[PDB]
Parts: C-alpha cells; structure tokens; sequence
C-alpha cells in the first residue's frame, strides 16, 4: 500500500526530495519504506528497485 504508492511514483521517477514534496516532508520516513520496499520485491536500493518497478532500464523520460 505504502510501498506501492512510492514504488509507483518512484518507478516514474522520484528520488526522495520529490517524494517528500509529493508524499510529505519526510525523506526519513521514506528511508524506512525504501528498505521495506526492497524487502518486498527483493532488490537492493530504491534506485535498483526503481528499475524493478520500471522493468525497462531506459531512463529517458
């Protein structure tokens, strides 16, 4: 739910600063989610996992 919304925006690009501006000033809170998010799909980091949700690995848009 929470890791789905972020992983959703993250997939479409959204480091943290943006997430904090979208979700709310809580880059820290995300840090906790980022970890869980990875332990959900089983990746590594938000960056690596970001591509997971992407499933393209282009980084063009």
């Amino acid at each position: 739910l929470r890791e789905r919304q972020v992983l959703k925006l993250i997939d479409e690009g959204y480091t943290n600063h943006g997430i904090s501006e979208k979700l709310h000033i809580s880059i820290k809170t995300v840090e906790t989610h980022r970890m869980n998010m990875m332990r959900k799909l089983q990746v590594h980091k938000v960056t690596e996992l970001l591509n997971c949700a992407r499933r393209m690995r282009l980084i063009e848009y």
